[PDB]
């Protein structure tokens, strides 16, 4: 929507005028006039939106040439901004310094020319309401959208096929065979496969099972690294092995553990199946593999008897539609007829129902809306096998979307098809692109998360992993939806443009690149940067590669000089040996994510990019030294980093009354313990997530417990993470008193701390803490006896600890929901009192002692009895990773 | 509720531990113990609340005494705090301050005794905790509540009485007669009176209408001065004029203006009517007085033909109850029988029905709850004449009320009965007393506002005036509810005790004053403070008087010495000429409201009190030079004042990296323009309401300090006020560009600005500004021609302007809903284009040109036709000051 670009330009111009006046002093008057006209045309575009746009070419023409003028104004303003900053760099004290000054205010003359063009547009419709405001539709208020709790986990109508396949399993013991699952894309084949892969009988028959995604454009070596990594604790030895040596290692590991079932999803081509099949040992075991392929030919090649997947019936279609739209409630009688008719028209494709239900929940719950959508679906689905019909359905659903969500939904497809998108990354990117403008009181991150939840609720985005606390971790768009979004954003809206090197595709030259606004490179990027490309009007650069691609020492200056107006730079997959001097002139940089392996310092000149919001640094070094003054940066909002980051000691200016209190800051992933001083925590009043990585002894030492004492000050802190790197238990550590931990702390994670289980009482004294995760021997001891306190704890996660005896009563954990017990090889028993917790929903046991498994089974039986006794107790599910335990 | 005391103690203790260790260094261990045992006691009390403590005697005792130890622990800890700060004052640099350290350690011995007493009882609490937890009830989550917009304004089945009354008037012209209104309390007589006082026929016949409240304890001169205040601005002169001569002036003012109606509200005794009737001239005109009384004898004396109020009929009862319970929505069929039975059981007393509706709202909307309510009401309403039936009904409603809200109703009674409680003051009290605890993310004030709105929704608190934008401005408790709340809070929970004295009675002695927690004095207070009283366990002192009482120069230091452990000091109605030293030693002070007339300098030592939230100062001086380092009082949240305060110039400490950035702050009501400086705004990042008073020119002048520019920094500001005191128009003032104003600004007010009507475009450019109030010639000029911009503006308020020609199109004010044209004696007419605005509902035209009023009637007729034309247009209301128009 043009509204988005207009609003972002307005906001950026206002910010420029307020904060830095000198930069805009030369042009400030033209800037202000442009800003007024921008507000006016934002209102104009809103009105034009009120009227049907896709049903009128004249309307689109009207809004057109506002977008072009806006882009020209944007580019002129940015070029002047950078030029004036270079003038400041020149530091020319001369009152009249014509060189570059004539031409810079002549860029201001480009700004004035575009200002005049904006004025001419204003003239064309001085009112802007001459004929358009006369018409307005969809006038209504906006209501609340609610959180996306897990629902309809039951798969409608796929149990019969699942049973058929699970019967197809173990047909001929002592042999390896592949079970083909065939169906048109979007028929739910991967849903059936996932259901089977988690079925209890499947888990019990095969001790080992693996899920592998074989994209249309997979790479074999990554795939084998992925498969092996599950079985091995370390992949270092195999990182230097060849594809075939890797296959042999996989065969060995996989034959170690008896039988096995491997699921290969979306095997596009026969050649891929042939290339991969070698790693599976036909070891004369009753082994199996389940493949999901959209093509009948490859399915026949794999096995002459493919399992043809069935369309859902009309009754099943209606059931799924109602389930999706009304969740746990029931469809009002007046809407039942329309819903059933729609489901009938769907033809039974689960994806079609899942999308139409999204459209319905988007629109509303009145019979008129349902009649309208029924008419639309009748019109658009006359044919059956044409793949464009689902595209038309997606068009229907996407039309109703709010424009702010339309921008985000489009931007989602920038990621390579089949990529698992880190939700936090996606949200920080949205914020960096300005798609989410401050609307109300919610913090930006919270608003973005809400956006993502609405997207998922509509079903326009699929969820892959949920963090322990249940929120979203990684999501991906469906293949057809990904294609739709790619085509839409690339053609209709020109949001971004992809450069995929096919067997024949050759790099577009400078002239085509001049038109692009955002680049995404997901194929060989080193070849692209050997071209020494150039583009002034590319603002964003995205590269979501699979491998990590070193940057040649000669091509490093290609990114800055190639694009000097960059805003979003997502180059995590690209190792940089160092940073050229032209990185310190990308002044329009908001988001900057990259990787490295030899970077030990962030040079102070990085402190000049005054605009940046996010910073991500994935460096292998153990110690990273941030010399760049994060405090000077006025808008820093995130500082993720793996290494231990040593923040610069704050230094209040001797003659300035500026308080360097960054009020926007919201994260500091792994600051070093040595920089948890009082000042650092003074400067981040609104800090919402903190983590430390280093020698936790300095902090937790009482003789030096002033540091976690300092952490007592971040009133808003909600996520604390303590990570110990020192491998020597040079002394014992004691947790300071419970009152020292900020009162809202909801999530704590401990790793290699070696604390006494007698300190669990302190964490019991915390009242809001809701997810506790201790890994790599966070707490040391053989006997632990729960003393209550965890009033609001929801997920308990113990991993790799030498605990032996655990004693607790039902009242120790009133609100426990998820219990994760990994690699506790030395715990004799699990207290049965836990069987008496109502919140206790799902239990997981992994690499644990046999007595623990026995006690867990007693707990399962006990909770089954409790539910059978009529008590409204939520369903219980137990999952021991090794079935034999 | 005990949980409230325990929670407040816990929070205060935790804060003391975190901030100041030296104060607690002596008894840190006992402090932390107390903290733990208090948390456990709070959990125990919650659990006991889950069960019905009243049902079991053992429970009543078990809950009992946990509170006493908590009260005992508070007294000892507070006394230690003050004694230790006194030690700091001594500054005894000796390593062992054996003299008087053994005194503060005597207090510490009290502390340690208390800690041991808590550990005891905690043991006694340990036993039986399981027996308590075995039982629970009302297991449910908490749902959202919604804002209380005006609803059910119409009065059920009362138009018969209204028309009968309006008929009674005009019986005998050229004569003065008073019409009695009789009925039991809460029967709605005031409702009927207000209905009549607003009826269009009444507003047309009598030009001069006056509404007067005559409490049980009125004071004649007070109301006479108020009546005079209606006709002329000031009352200070007549403050030097006798009551009978006041009455003469009232009679003259009233007789000059044609006919007159006056409503005397809630007349109790005959003598009061006799005394007050004097002011009304029987000048041989058709004038009437409408008195409402609960006694038949006074009514009969005033007239042998009293108007008995009628009970509501069963159908009327049910319609009223349904309207209250279900608001606009109709009753669900399954609850109709229960609702009708309940209404029938109320015997037609509107107050009983109203409280029952509140109770039903509190319970929910399930048939079981309605059956339970029906049973209960049948139980408690066997009798009719006994007034205690309504007390039982309010008790029934109260029991279902959350304890946070419960803490109110009872604290609401503290305000003197019949007093109009300023909502903002009430909320800041709430906060200061600690009744409102951080639960979530809403700013404290917002949580208070929602509490108050919920109280109104349950109908327990009746509202009196709303601000222009509609948010509540002034509420009070109904008489029956007030007596119920006062008795309850004084007896059951001992929240506070009133000291008001009867004839032949004496002020309670020091022994009695030793068992008080809060003092409310609403009668002679100078007499009380001439007793030289003394109490150590009084934390709050409230004095909501009528007249401003001075404090004798010899009797000043009674309060600081009478009570040294004060928190709330609400002495707004007591004029202090100076402050004693013993006042500065008060350290437990949160709230401090007081008046004055000669106080020009806020003392420096006043800045030592670390714990203050609010500050109110009604100094008559024009300037109030503040020298208290507000920057150092870390909990400061308001600095209300009326004169032009001058905040101290901030200075970041030379040798401390601690930034003096207050982030709780919310308002700096009336600072001086000289103190609208950069730093003063850097130090208050979260400021949410600013006002200025002084020579607005120095702001609008850029040479002194770009101060209205500096206002740009307060990203959260939402209420601005520019008050100009300079009466000399030295030069014209020009508003800065619209981008300077904070983006969220939602309310602006300009008095004496004398800005040129051309600038109104700048205020048009603002996008959220919702209420513009220009009073006493805000803008100077004679021709105003709207150019648009006020997209979101909702209320327009013009007072005392020389505007002659106003030109506008319907597109300039799309969202307008309220228009106020006060004292526009030079304006000719208002653009009829406003008649086309759908949102336009209410417009008030006071003391303006008759041509403007004719245009107003044209607008009214046009909107009448518009609504008649089938458009879903909201009802329109026209208010015109003089009847002839
Ligand atoms: O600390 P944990 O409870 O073990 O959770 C971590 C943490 O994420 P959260 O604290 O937000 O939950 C890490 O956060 P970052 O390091 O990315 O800031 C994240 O990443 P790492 O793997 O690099 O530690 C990691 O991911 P994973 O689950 O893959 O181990 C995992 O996140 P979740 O708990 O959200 O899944
Ligand atoms: O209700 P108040 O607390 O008395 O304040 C509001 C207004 O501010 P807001 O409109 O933002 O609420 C002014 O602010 P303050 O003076 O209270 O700081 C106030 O000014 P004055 O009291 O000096 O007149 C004015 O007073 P008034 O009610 O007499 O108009 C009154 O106006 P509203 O209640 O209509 O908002
Ligand atoms: N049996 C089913 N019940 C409900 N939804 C289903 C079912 N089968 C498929 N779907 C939905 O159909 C859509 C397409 O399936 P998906 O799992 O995304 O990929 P695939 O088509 O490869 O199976 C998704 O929204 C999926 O949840
Ligand atoms: N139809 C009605 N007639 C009278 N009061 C009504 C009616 N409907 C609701 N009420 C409410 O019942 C109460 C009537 O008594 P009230 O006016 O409070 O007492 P009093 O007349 O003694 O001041 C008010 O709260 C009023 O708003």
């Amino acid at each position: 929507m043009a509204n988005v670009a207009v609003e972002f330009l307005v906001e950026n111009l206002m910010q420029l005028l307020r904060d830095n006046v000198e930069l805009i002093s030369g042009v400030k008057e033209a800037a202000e006039s442009l800003l007024q006209d921008l507000n006016d045309f934002n209102a104009f575009l809103k009105q034009a939106a009120k009227c049907h746009i896709n049903e009128n070419e004249v309307l689109r023409e009207l809004v057109k040439k506002i977008r072009t003028v806006v882009n020209s104004a944007e580019d002129a303003i940015d070029k002047f901004v950078i030029e004036a900053k270079l003038h400041k760099d020149k530091g020319v004290t001369r009152v009249l310094d014509l060189p570059h000054y004539k031409r810079v205010k002549e860029v201001a003359g480009e700004i004035k020319a575009i200002r005049n063009k904006v004025r001419e547009i204003r003239q064309t419709d001085a009112i802007g309401l001459q004929a358009l405001q006369d018409d307005d539709l969809s006038a209504r208020g906006s209501e609340e959208r609610k959180p996306p709790v897990v629902e309809e986990d039951d798969v409608v109508g796929f149990d019969e096929e699942a049973d058929i396949v699970i019967n197809r399993l173990l047909g001929e013991s002592n042999h390896l065979e592949v079970v083909p699952v065939v169906g048109m894309p979007g028929l739910g084949k991967t849903t059936l496969a996932n259901k089977i892969y988690k079925h209890p009988k499947i888990g019990y028959e095969f001790f080992t099972r693996i899920w592998v995604y074989v994209s249309q454009s997979y790479r074999r070596r990554e795939l084998f690294l992925n498969i092996i990594s599950k079985f091995t604790r370390n992949t270092k030895q195999y990182h230097g092995m060849c594809e075939e040596d890797l296959a042999d290692e996989i065969q060995e590991f996989l034959g170690k553990g008896g039988k096995y079932l491997v699921v290969l999803d979306d095997v596009w081509s026969d050649e891929a199946w042939e290339r991969i099949k070698i790693a599976f040992p036909n070891n004369n075991k009753p082994n199996r593999v389940l493949l999901t392929t959209r093509d009948s030919k490859v399915a026949k090649q794999c096995n002459p008897i493919p399992h043809d997947l069935k369309f859902l019936t009309e009754d099943e279609s209606w059931i799924l539609l109602e389930k999706k739209v009304f969740h746990k409630d029931k469809c009002p009688p007046e809407l039942v007829l329309s819903g059933k008719s729609i489901a009938k028209k769907c033809k039974g494709l689960p994806l079609a129902i899942v999308v139409i239900a999204g459209a319905l929940i988007g629109k509303g719950k009145t019979p008129r809306e349902w009649k309208q959508v029924d008419d639309s679906v009748s019109e658009h689905l006359i044919n059956r096998d044409h793949p464009e019909n689902c595209n038309k359905l997606v068009q229907m659903s996407y039309d109703r979307l709010p424009y702010d969500l339309k921008a985000c939904f489009l931007y989602c497809s920038a990621f390579p098809g089949g990529f698992q998108i880190p939700a936090w990354k996606l949200i920080r990117l949205w914020i960096a692109e300005g798609f989410i403008q401050y609307k109300g009181h919610l913090s930006l991150e919270c608003k973005g998360e809400d956006n993502l939840n609405d997207l998922i609720n509509r079903n326009l985005v699929m969820v892959m992993e949920r963090t322990s606390d249940g929120q979203i971790k990684t999501c991906r768009l469906h293949d057809m939806l990904h294609e739709f979004c790619r085509q839409e954003a690339m053609k209709e809206e020109n949001l971004f443009q992809e450069i995929k090197l096919g067997s024949e595709q050759y790099f577009p030259g400078k002239r085509e690149l001049s038109t692009y606004r955002r680049l995404c490179i997901h194929s060989s990027v080193l070849d692209f940067f050997s071209t020494k490309p150039s583009a002034e009007h590319v603002r964003s650069f995205l590269s979501f590669s699979s491998k990590k691609i070193e940057m040649p020492s000669a091509d490093i200056p290609t990114i800055p000089k190639g694009f000097p107006l960059l805003r979003v730079l997502d180059v995590e997959s690209i190792n940089f040996s160092r940073f050229s001097r032209e990185f310190y002139q990308l002044y329009h940089l908001r988001y900057v994510a990259f990787s490295s392996d030899s970077i030990k310092i962030l040079p102070k000149l990085m402190g000049e990019l005054w605009n940046i919001q996010t910073i991500i640094i994935n460096t292998q070094q153990r110690t990273l030294d941030i010399q760049a003054n994060i405090w000077n940066m006025e808008r820093l909002r995130h500082l993720h980093t793996n290494s231990s980051a040593k923040l610069p000691v704050p230094v209040a200016p001797k003659n300035s009354k500026v308080t360097l209190v960054n009020q926007s800051l919201q994260t500091l992933s792994t600051i070093a313990p040595e920089s948890c001083t009082e000042e650092v925590f003074a400067r981040t009043p609104n800090l919402k997530k903190l983590g430390i990585r280093g020698k936790i002894s300095v902090l937790l030492d009482n003789k030096s417990a002033a540091s976690l004492k300092n952490v007592k000050r971040l009133e808003y802190l909600e996520n604390l993470k303590l990570i110990n790197d020192s491998s020597i238990q040079t002394s014992k550590l004691r947790l300071p008193p419970a009152y020292i931990f900020p009162t809202k702390l909801r999530k704590l994670t401990l790793l290699d701390t070696w604390l006494e289980w007698k300190d669990m009482s302190i964490l019991g004294q915390l009242e809001h803490l809701e997810v506790l995760k201790m890994k790599e021997n966070g707490f040391s001891g053989e006997s632990w006896e729960s003393t209550g306190g965890f009033c609001s704890l929801l997920v308990l996660w113990i991993e790799r600890t030498n605990l032996v005896s655990w004693k607790a009563s039902a009242d120790d954990f009133p609100r426990l929901k998820h219990l994760v017990l990994i690699c506790c090889d030395n715990l004799k028993e699990v207290p049965i009192a836990l069987a008496d917790i109502r919140s206790f929903q799902v239990m997981m046991l992994q690499n644990s002692t046999k007595t623990a498994a026995i006690s867990a089974r007693q707990i399962q039986a006990k909770k089954d009895n409790q539910t059978q006794q009529g008590t409204k107790n939520i369903a219980f599910k137990l999952s021991i990773f090794p079935p034999d335990l």
